[PDB]
């Protein structure tokens, strides 16, 4: 029994490092400083020097035609080479061609206030699938005024902070050279481009660097609510297309197929509670699943030798980009739970297999009052939601609110601008909450634990 | 008695969702963005392009002056359309006319100090109901240098942070353009309209949005103690006024008048300790609270009707808006207390009944240690209190006091400032008080929780 | 022996109300405004139209001379209205004269480097008595260039945040007028009346209100430690001098001696362990001290009636603002004892005379624990203040060391600086502190309280 | 027994207090502002008046060079006196010679994509001593031009924050005028000697005050990563080069030799488990490790008295700086220590001598229990790096992961950056964390505390 465990012990060990490597190695260590590069030379940097709004700070169309027209046209080019080629930072090819996309909403004259109309007049409505507008307005002359469809024109729904958009919408590719884009996007800016009814509007455009070789993906992300005003959001993806260079590279695709060998044993092994097997059930789940993901979605690299025969076009790699975010997130929850896994293996000690049991323990009578626990914890959120949220960013939706209440519960509060919401709810809730949830409640956590330790240990101690 | 007290679960189950879909329906989504869309149009930005001053920052009456000709002018206007009309970022009407109001206070010279006399000369007292000054100042051409009443000029007393300040004062109705308000600002600036007596002044308008159907009431208050200086204060607040455009809003209607039916049914239910009994009167009382608010004030909407009228006017909504606040309040708290009386049916388990008893037994012992505990918690507050509050912010009045120490004991803390204040006691008082508080006092209330959830298990695992 | 105890009972009620009243009556409400007003106009306010820089800011000499001729300047004069008088916000008194003091200290040449000489030349050593230089420099015409005694010169030693400073120095009086004060600035500008031996800088004024009736005494202090450079320190102090105006003000008269009645009445009372007599004894004490304080230390008000008399000199209030410090030190204590002399008759109930028994024998066990916690972590105090305290703010003196780890404790926390200090020890103090103290120790306390909680529970129960 | 334990306890004492002069000793006080004052004056400044970027914000080699051209110039030099000398603050000699140097590495256009070449060209790898460029490049007339090594280019490898730097590079030292530097630096600007392949930058220099005596040692460092960009990072060490000048300083002299004999002492002692036997093996070892780095290293003085000889050089103390830091470092850790023994001594008393037991079993089932704890709280900490660490600062590196995780812990937190990072594991993550961590594990430490410390009382207490 021992040895046999023993057997499985060091084919788990085996597993570990293999997949510890694949981490170190598939990760890049500086390429934090890289974002943060491009992140600040876009992001925040002065829209015009006359200007002391970034992008992050954008609150108008006017702030937006700016930044588009100023400090992005800027961080786009330099010179240098070609000179129709620019290197960002000096060490960055722009690659391709940059493309903006927007969102328009079809005109909304429906909604009926009683009794208003001409001191209106007309609306336009919120975004949605249906409510989009696929007319042609304005010149007509181009892609720009032309409608396209997510289909025609590749691209993939994208997930916003306040709607979803579809790929679809009105767009123009841009040049390669900094006028002949200011020519063109001045003469959007002529035409009016962006109307009433422009819900959102997307900036991509990928970035090669060829010291370290990888790819930034970037999507500049500008919504505009019926209600007005600005929401800028920005997304830089670092992607490492060509898997094959170095000699390491080579050794981690050896290591790869090594790896592959492995979940493919524990597939027959898991074929037939218990949780280590729930527990093992998982981690052979997320692992063929990051497989899959990794085979015939990510290895593609289709667009790649598309963009490399004609590098004068947009090269759409929004898709990659997500894939291996998606990749990455379940790359690395499976790390996490291989090293939970590590605990089955814990037991060998006396004083190990004494804490094994007890958390085993434990987790029945904290699982109910848990129960207990949130419905308490959620009922503040949803009250704090209708009171703050139309107030306060952090409460603006129901998600946060529950995120802002652990920041609460830890001690990281913006105490005044709830008081400035609400003069008298405001503290009601917050010394209520604060009171009952971190003086009681959580106590009543701890008080379980003492109880199922103390007792476990009393009659373990009998024995 | 099972399926007896099920009838009334599923009682109180529709009775949830109900409310929750009330919740839900008579609360749009991203009204947030709406607010801070305004917001930040009149709060932050600068008041002057050559300053750097916000209406958060007005330290003067020559600050004051400068917003009022300044950004608050280019927020209010825009162009755009008829040319009378202004869209704010051109999706929003102002609705109507702006309306500036102050306070004046009696001259004050009777205070005597001995002896200085034409050293000085008079004073004016801070602001009250009797200081309050009726005397026509000035050129007593208009409304802004004439004295009305607040049954005359119909409004409400508003609760400010200093003070209570009645409907009634000084008044001045602006234009529909934004040049016609610049002549009578500037003509207000000439005459000196604010003067040593100046507690007050508030600035009131009204927005609404076509895109969604809101409406936006803005008051801006700015205050002058009688230390000179100012303290700016602002409140934005949407209502939804047409209650019927889309049939999902109809479908809310017919849910309202389906609830209005579930609490008159508990009305009866409830006549004939006990702790659900105590908490199920309050959720009837509060719901009725609501509906009465929800009838013969909230929809009045006679101002509305008024005002779409004759446009040209100032539609006065203070109250309208003071009251859907007390409606959200009163409504939201129900929510949390109706949440609260799902425990009642939580008790099936076994690890459930036991714990109910269990928190129920903790009650008393913890309700004597609490008054122990507030005691000292006062103590200091009470403390700080006098040692600060005439330096720190946090501690300026007793109330923050109070709230300071709860987020001291979360660990939100500006020491600094503390420090400074009193570089001996500062450092007593932070010291002592997380020592005994933080160390002992907090665990003093686990300890007694350990004990009453033990001894609860031990016995009940004698059974 | 009840209603014996309850005899006193009362006494102590009636003496709490009296007090409660005192400290509301002596306590203004909105005092602390005043002080942000005046804070913010000095403080806060760009030196010149030109600069960035605060007060607060201020790092060199040529920063000071600006904020002297400077906002400064500005910030003291007013038009208005004699013409020869200002207001400060329209509000304030300028009262008498404002008054600048430096303190210089003999050249330090003796200071032997071997062997540097020429190299240098000369030096000048940190601030002390004996080093301080009373030679007359300068063109010698008049108290800034001519030495004065701390007993000439009506003054008192003052304890900066590097040194005590003695009140003696080098001086001057400034005018009533905005100019003539610049051309004496300047004078001293142009004459170097700042040189490389100028250690600190006094500017002391005092500003009355007539509005609500009291008086504001400022400090602007600022040193220049051997090092170079500039540390800025302030104060300001609001004082009531004349208490007599209202009827108010003469009923907390009647009551100052009906409360100096009860005082003499326990004097006697304390005549004859305990804790609650430890306890008496404090209060009585402190509330001596007040007293005398009160009598012939801040009643004395000789320097207003002086200055009543002659209204163009330098009113000096140092003291006066200094003691009423004091007292309200002291006041403050003595109330924050008083509340806790109350927990002495709540031992009626059951509940409560168990918790008190509790906490009594919760002392004896923590007295001791508690020294060897601060054995610990007074350690790790003295050691970052070894590693640190050369490069962090916070743990720049041994006294904040201690202050900051109590911070980090509660969660208030800068880590970023303490990594750039030190990228070694830093992480591993911090990690390490936060691991023993936070995880360990601390849980040693709660510990410690349950087993003489529940004992104290366990063998009463058995009674 | 008593009397011999007795006998060591004064030894101990006696070692104490000598230690605690000698850090009280070979500390001065105000230190702290020294430092500060030279940091401000170069971080903390704008490059140029028309710039708002310090420093500490260097995005760029455009920013850089204007640095260097900028603040940096003006921060050395100062008018005054020689004229070639200047006062920093008019109270510190620029100390000899600044001296720039930079790190180069070789044409890395051996990195291949396939296939690109023409379209890149070339490239530069991440800096290593392999890949340094020894080449000369550029007009090759100085120093600057010309590759030096380590070895005849007196200098130790620097740990940077990235990487690791030798010596050795293209260095070039400066002139004693801020003008000939500037021509000095603006031909090093006209001609391009920041080029694609710099990777990191140093500026050395050094500054003595006269008035206290000390020096401090500058290194401003910049690195170049191969994605470009700038990371600036900066040191400034005191140093107390001659420690003979006040009686005082030669009274620690003797201390020092008078402490030296007491390790001897224990030395002997230490000579043949136990914990305390442990611990004293430390601090011997620490305190011979302390005194043979003061000897044979920062004793030698060596390059002051050659620097003393010819004033118009480099005076490379980067090693005197580098040792003293260690020096300290490890001089801090040993008082830690030292008071740590003082807990030997402390269990006269029953109650010590109680808890002293207690703790001592505490530690066997602690020890478990954090194995179990830190393999989930690693298991985040890579979870978090693999998530984040792209995106957010805070988990830029594994290392401050796990830092950033205390802050968690304790509740310092920035939790908008990582709900921006990743909408959905940054929550996630947060919630999960927050939760087990903070509700559950840390509990379940405190738990594991109450039984062993209770039994402790309970056996204990049976006799
Ligand atoms: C606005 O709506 C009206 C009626 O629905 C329509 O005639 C008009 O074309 C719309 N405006 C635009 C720009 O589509
Ligand atoms: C569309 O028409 C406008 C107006 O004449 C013109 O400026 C623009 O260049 C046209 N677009 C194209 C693609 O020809
Ligand atoms: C989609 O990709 C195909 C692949 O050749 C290309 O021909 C087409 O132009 C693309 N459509 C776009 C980018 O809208
Ligand atoms: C100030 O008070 C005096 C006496 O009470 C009065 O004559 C004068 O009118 C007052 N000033 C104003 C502006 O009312
Ligand atoms: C009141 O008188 C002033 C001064 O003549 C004048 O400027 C102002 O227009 C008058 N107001 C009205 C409403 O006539
Ligand atoms: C109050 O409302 C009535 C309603 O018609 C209106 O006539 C009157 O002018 C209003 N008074 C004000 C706004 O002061
Ligand atoms: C500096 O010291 C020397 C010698 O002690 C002395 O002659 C000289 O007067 C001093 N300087 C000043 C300004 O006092
Ligand atoms: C002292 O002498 C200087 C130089 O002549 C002169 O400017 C200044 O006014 C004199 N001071 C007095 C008080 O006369
Ligand atoms: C101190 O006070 C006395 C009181 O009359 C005064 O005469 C003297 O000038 C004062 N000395 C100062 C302010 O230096
Ligand atoms: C770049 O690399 C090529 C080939 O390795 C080489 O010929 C050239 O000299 C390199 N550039 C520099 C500046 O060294
Ligand atoms: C190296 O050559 C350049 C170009 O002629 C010249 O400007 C520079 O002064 C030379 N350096 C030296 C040290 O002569
Ligand atoms: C290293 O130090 C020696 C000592 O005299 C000196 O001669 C030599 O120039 C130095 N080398 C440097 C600073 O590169």
């Amino acid at each position: 029994y021992l040895k046999s465990v023993l057997r499985e012990l060091v084919t788990y060990l085996l597993f570990l490092i293999v997949l510890c490597i694949l981490t170190y190695g598939m990760m890049s260590s500086n390429v934090y400083y890289y974002t943060r590069m491009m992140s600040q030379l876009f992001l925040d940097t002065p829209v015009s020097k006359t200007e002391k709004t970034n992008f992050k700070t954008l609150s108008s169309m006017e702030d937006f035609w700016k930044f588009t027209e100023g400090s992005l046209l800027d961080g786009l080019y330099w010179k240098m080479e070609a000179d129709n080629r620019s290197f960002i930072f000096y060490e960055n090819l722009l690659l391709g061609v940059p493309r903006i996309r927007q969102l328009r909403v079809r005109n909304g004259s429906s909604s009926i206030p009683q009794d208003l109309r001409d001191e209106i007049k007309e609306c336009y409505d919120v975004y949605s699938v249906s409510s989009e507008d696929r007319a042609p307005f304005g010149p007509r002359n181009g892609t720009a005024w032309i409608y396209t469809s997510e289909k025609d024109l590749n691209g993939s729904s994208h997930w916003g902070i306040i709607a979803t958009y579809s790929g679809a919408g009105y767009y123009l590719d841009l040049s390669r050279t900094r006028e002949e884009t200011a020519a063109q996007v001045a003469s959007l800016k002529k035409n009016v481009w962006l109307d009433r009814g422009t819900r959102a509007t997307f900036i991509d455009f990928s970035v090669y660097n060829a010291n370290i070789n990888l790819f930034c993906v970037v999507r500049l992300l500008v919504e505009f609510p019926a209600t007005g005003g600005v929401i800028p959001s920005w997304q830089f993806q670092p992607l490492k297309l060509i898997r094959y260079v170095t000699t390491f590279d080579f050794f981690l695709a050896a290591c790869e197929i090594i790896f592959c060998f492995f979940i493919f044993y524990y597939v027959v092994e898991e074929i037939l509670r218990s949780f280590w097997n729930c527990l093992d059930v998982v981690i052979v789940v997320l692992s063929v699943v990051a497989i899959g993901i990794n085979i015939y979605r990510t290895s593609n690299v289709e667009v790649l030798l598309q963009f490399l025969e004609d590098q004068n076009t947009f090269p759409n790699f929004e898709h990659l980009a997500y894939w291996q975010i998606q990749f990455n997130n379940i790359a690395a929850v499976t790390v996490f739970f291989v090293w939970i896994k590590l605990f089955k293996f814990i037991n060998f000690n006396r004083t190990m297999s004494q804490l094994s049991t007890t958390m085993s323990r434990c987790a029945k009578d904290l699982f109910g009052f848990a129960i207990m626990f949130f419905i308490i914890f959620l009922a503040y959120a949803q009250l704090a939601y209708l009171v703050f949220g139309t107030q306060v960013d952090d409460f603006s939706t129901f998600q946060e609110c529950i995120f802002t209440q652990f920041r609460i519960i830890l001690g990281d509060i913006n105490f005044a601008e709830i008081e400035e919401a609400n003069r008298v709810l405001g503290p009601i809730y917050f010394t209520t909450f604060v009171f009952f949830m971190f003086f009681i409640l959580l106590n009543m956590f701890l008080a379980i634990i003492n109880d199922t330790y103390s007792e476990v240990k009393s009659d373990l101690a009998q024995q």
